[PDB]
């Protein structure tokens, strides 16, 4: 599979590694109850003074917001993510994330954005997954 750039105007995205698939695989397996590591490398094409996480799921071609425990990705100690970003710079944000038993099985598209303070896509990847 691939991780897909869905569009950033101020960033890009390098790698992606979660912990519980390989790209070289069909989908994104995402096993309920367990913990799945995050990584993602990327660097900002501006200063960005402030950064904001969305999730969405993709279910039926239409994206549909999903609630982050600490979206501003600065301000959380775990990211390994410091604000300011300077311009031109890689850095890597870290997130350790735990799917919950009441969530459905199901095949489904996530997208994931990185956002600065004036709500411009720093970072836009989507990949195809399947949960259980």
């Amino acid at each position: 599979f691939v991780f897909e750039d869905c569009g950033s105007e101020v960033g890009k995205f390098s790698d992606i590694i979660i912990s519980s698939c390989d790209p070289s695989e069909e989908k994104c397996s995402i096993i309920r109850e367990s913990e799945i590591h995050v990584s993602m490398k990327f660097t900002p094409s501006v200063d960005v003074k402030n950064v904001e996480a969305k999730a969405f799921g993709v279910l039926l071609d239409v994206p549909v917001p999903f609630p982050l425990k600490k979206p501003e990705i600065c301000k959380d100690p775990d990211s390994g993510v410091k604000c300011p970003l300077k311009k031109d710079v890689e850095i890597e944000y870290k997130v350790t994330f735990f799917v919950e038993k009441a969530t459905p099985a199901l095949s489904l598209e996530i997208m994931w954005e990185f956002r600065n303070e004036k709500d411009e896509k720093i970072t836009c990847v989507k990949f195809p997954a399947k949960i259980k």
